[PDB]
């Protein structure tokens, strides 16, 4: 329930739990999936980038939400995510929102992997943009009546950040792991 169904570039619905790689739109600017990144100034890598080539898709997330455990996931609903794989210098591979430069940004690792007031509590959220691709949004708790876009900060490292406006959405689709019989991790 609530608006319409997400779905991934093979036409179906996008199921909570399972694995999904997050990559550009084709109406994107360019590059591949998404993936935890060097922390400029940190031995552990906690940022989440952008991968330069659409060849690569990244590392695969789940989504998960507070109100059920399985089920199609719908727009403007919220969800928590978290990658499928996490460094060993991390003590989760959750995604989280670190706000200690004016400029807030997708992280991996929470209270146990940052300064609790870095922080900022809130969901995710998959809004649709078009029929052709996705956001994702970023909805903090106490600002209760805004949710900020997820963008790309292009500078060589293409990371995930909170945009301040919502004309700089990273545009992405969600495309389904290959498996069969087993996926490994």
């Amino acid at each position: 329930s609530d608006a319409e169904k997400v779905y991934d570039i093979e036409g179906y619905p996008v199921f909570l739990g399972s694995e999904y790689y997050i990559v550009s739109a084709i109406i994107g600017a360019g590059g591949g999936g998404v993936r935890p990144g060097r922390t400029r100034g940190s031995m552990c890598p906690m940022s989440i980038i952008q991968e330069q080539s659409d060849l690569q898709m990244g590392l695969p997330v789940r989504f998960s939400s507070p109100e059920e455990k399985q089920g199609k996931i719908y727009t403007d609903t919220e969800l928590e995510i978290e990658f499928v794989e996490k460094p060993d210098c991390a003590e989760s591979s959750k995604w989280v929102i670190v706000k200690d430069s004016g400029e807030a940004r997708v992280a991996i690792g929470g209270s146990e992997d940052h300064p609790q007031g870095e922080l900022v509590r809130g969901f995710f959220k998959i809004e649709k943009l078009g029929s052709l691709a996705y956001k994702l949004v970023f909805c903090p708790k106490s600002d209760s009546g805004s949710c900020s876009d997820i963008g790309i900060n292009y500078e060589g490292r293409r990371s995930l950040v909170l945009k301040s406006s919502d004309d700089v959405p990273f545009r992405v689709v969600f495309v389904k792991p290959r498996s069969g019989s087993e996926t490994e991790s």
